[PDB]
């Protein structure tokens, strides 16, 4: 029924372009932030159903951005990050992300996890 | 309410370990080795999360998950030695909320279960 709105918080242009075309190929509207200030402004200004969080960002890192997000909102959240190590994965989940996916990733896996998560939260 | 976990797993050392992992979380743990036992526990008790192994005696867990999904939206995670991209993608497509491979980090497992239960309960 409702058109899903996805926010990708991701500092690399090429990765954003890829994520955008993957999610548009799902019928979603894609909002883009390169950092924490752009993220907060999109979140205060537009309906957002799912946040995809990179960790290595200019300014605050994705984990802390996630922590702040979780004090305001219970919006669906998934990390998508090149931080492919057990500690960051566990922290990201502990902080309250619904999922944690490493780059490089299978795009089908990303979109099916997003879809099941959205079905559960929208 | 205290969470009720149904673990469907036919290897008893694995299952005993899951049972103790989840009891250490304060959860009530129900156990099944196959689909007949799983369906009986689902009719008799209130189950908040199903942890589903794939290689089972009788019907495989992907098929049991598919049947389950036609009857119920219950929280579901695969936990399985099928560490391949095809089965992962299939399990998610069938509607599992997560898919976790053995060997597993028990902390990853309890935290993912906790977050999922926070959504569904
Ligand atoms: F529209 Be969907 F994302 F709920 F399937
Ligand atoms: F820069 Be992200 F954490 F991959
Ligand atoms: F037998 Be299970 F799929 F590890
Ligand atoms: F993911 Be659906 F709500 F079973
Ligand atoms: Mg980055
Ligand atoms: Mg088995």
């Amino acid at each position: 029924m409702q058109t899903p709105h996805i926010l990708i918080v991701e500092d690399e242009l090429v990765t954003r372009n890829t994520l955008k075309s993957i999610f548009e190929a799902e019928g979603y509207d894609v909002f883009e932030a390169t950092d924490g200030a752009e993220m907060h402004q999109i979140l205060s200004e537009y309906d957002i159903n799912l946040v995809i969080m990179d960790i290595n960002l200019p300014g605050k890192n994705g984990l802390l951005l996630a922590r702040e997000l979780r004090e305001q909102a219970n919006v669906a959240l998934m990390f998508l990050t090149g931080r492919d190590n057990e500690v960051d994965k566990i922290l990201g989940l502990e902080i309250g992300a619904d999922d944690y996916i490493t780059k490089p990733f299978n795009p089908r896996e990303l979109t099916i996890r997003a879809r099941n998560l959205l079905s559960r939260t929208m």
